[PDB]
């Protein structure tokens, strides 16, 4: 009670008394000590006015909130602090590129929350693995895929449904039924495998030319930007990109362990084995990080900064991948390493 105590009581900071550059793109989130981001949740929301806009009683936020980061498990990269850094981002294209002009306000609220629930109780492993081990997960919701994201969606409805925390409670039933309505689609778009399905749809969208009047074109959009969130580690500096490349390989490799235990060969990318990270860093980039941001940069001219900066970290990745390959002796002067 006592974080909740302290987060409901004792009123909510401004913006920029968290940090002078909070609202910009060259501002890193990871760099917010974990024990203050709760109070950041709220003054972003504050800042955004949906906490005013849609009456959001504070005790039932405070609540909701803390439960959505107690949700959160602790594998090296599927956090609280990706869900985090993710739902920053999502301030910071409110803040910088006017979604209002795109957007329902209630969309644009959807979108945030959706970032801050969109990875609940994760366990380090992906959809793949649910099947291959036979998880309850599967066992649930095999049947039509995005297994984990559908788990997501399902334990953020579980926090709503948890007495007290249902910040929507006062909402009328036909605006309720959107929220949650919202809440799915942005959520299952969180699967990169829906986002390559919907990829040929959202470069029709930018050729044409954005239409607000367009039901389709907002479904669309929101899941362009719910993966821009996503992937957002990827358009800051070069230092970020290293991080988050380690802390995603050693939640990948971990998983690659556990299905060579199981007796089955796992994917390249989560073999220790066989991952060499360089190439994989600069593939992902390529083909999934980049084309994003293009198409984003496409429908907002103000977020060209942000495939410039995405393609700029690819190159730089190009260019320290000749580390990975050892000249002269490893420090050691030993070759022990070659023992097997
Ligand atoms: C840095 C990075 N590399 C990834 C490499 C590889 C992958 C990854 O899952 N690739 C395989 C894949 C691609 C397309 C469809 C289905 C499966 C993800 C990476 N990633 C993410 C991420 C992970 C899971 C879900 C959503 C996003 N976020 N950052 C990354
Ligand atoms: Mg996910
Ligand atoms: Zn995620």
């Amino acid at each position: 009670d006592d974080e909740y105590t302290k987060l409901l009581h004792d009123g909510i900071q401004p913006v920029a008394a968290i940090d002078s550059n909070f609202a910009s793109f060259t501002y890193t989130p990871r760099s917010l000590p974990e024990d203050d981001t709760s109070m950041a949740i709220l003054s972003m929301l504050q800042d955004m006015n949906f906490i005013n806009n849609y009456k959001i009683d504070c005790p039932t936020l405070a609540r909701f909130c803390l439960m959505v980061k107690k949700g959160y498990r602790d594998p090296p990269y599927h956090n609280w602090m990706h869900a985090f850094s993710v739902s920053h981002f999502c301030y910071l294209l409110y803040k910088n590129l006017e979604l209002t002009n795109y957007l329902e306000d209630i969309e644009i609220f959807a979108l945030f929350i959706s970032c801050m629930c969109h990875d609940l109780d994760h366990r380090g492993t992906n959809n793949s693995f649910q099947v291959a081990s036979k998880s309850v997960l599967a066992a649930l919701y095999s049947s039509e895929g995005s297994v984990m994201e559908r788990h997501h969606f399902a334990q953020a409805i579980a926090i709503l449904n948890t007495h007290g925390c249902n910040i929507f409670d006062h909402f009328s039933r036909k605006d309720y039924q959107r929220m949650l309505d919202l809440m799915r689609d942005i959520i299952l778009a969180t699967d990169l495998a829906h986002h390559l399905r919907i990829f040929k749809d959202l470069q029709k969208m930018a050729e044409v030319g954005y239409d607000r009047n367009n039901k389709q074109h907002h479904r669309l959009l929101l899941c362009l930007l719910m993966t821009s969130c996503d992937l957002s580690d990827q358009t800051k500096g070069w230092k970020t990109t290293r991080k988050i490349a380690e802390l995603i390989y050693k939640e990948f490799f971990s998983q690659g362990d556990l299905e060579k235990a199981m007796g089955n060969r796992p994917m390249e990318m989560m073999d220790r084995e066989k991952a060499y990270i360089p190439e994989l860093q600069i593939s992902f980039m390529e083909h999934i990080a980049m084309p994003i941001y293009k198409l984003l940069q496409d429908l907002f001219p103000k977020a060209a900064e942000l495939y410039e900066r995405v393609a700029s970290n690819r190159e730089h990745w190009t260019k320290v991948s000749h580390k990975f390959t050892i000249r002269g002796l490893p420090s050691n002067n030993s070759l022990d390493f070659l023992d097997e």
